[PDB]
């Protein structure tokens, strides 16, 4: 079945170097089919399994240096229920 | 025996941005969440009328550009994490 995949993302971003990797791996999260909900968090329906497989392999190969991913599968009403506070 | 992950992220580039984070992390560690890394906490999921006013105290001590999410997942999801590190 389906599997709902959470991702966090978070690098240092104080060198341009950095900025512009961070500005790649999320043109890429959203080629790939990812949405962000807010800053630093992303999320995509993956169709199954072997789906979600080939993705973290991906995932692993294009985080840049210094890159911090976070992966949870969660389920439909778990991601329903999800709760996000911004800070001012 | 649901598990609450707190993930929390803030830019934190700057000494003042790091010093922030740190008393963030001090404020959850007194709420009795566990550090699984340095975005990563978790708490066994209170009741309704408790969790309802930790989230309050939560959004109340969020710093300037932090970014809280919860999410409440069973302890056999929770073990399926993966953290991926760029070298």
């Amino acid at each position: 079945g389906s599997m709902r995949m959470i991702l966090m993302f978070d690098m240092p971003t104080d060198t341009a170097e950095e900025r512009k990797a961070y500005r790649k791996f999320r043109k890429f999260l959203l080629s790939e089919g990812f949405i962000m909900h807010q800053f630093s968090i992303y999320s995509k329906l993956l169709l199954n399994n072997t789906a979600n497989n080939a993705m973290i392999g991906r995932l692993r190969e294009h985080n840049p240096n210094k890159g911090n991913i976070t992966l949870l599968t969660v389920t439909e009403k778990q991601f329903a229920r999800m709760i996000y506070l911004h800070g001012e």
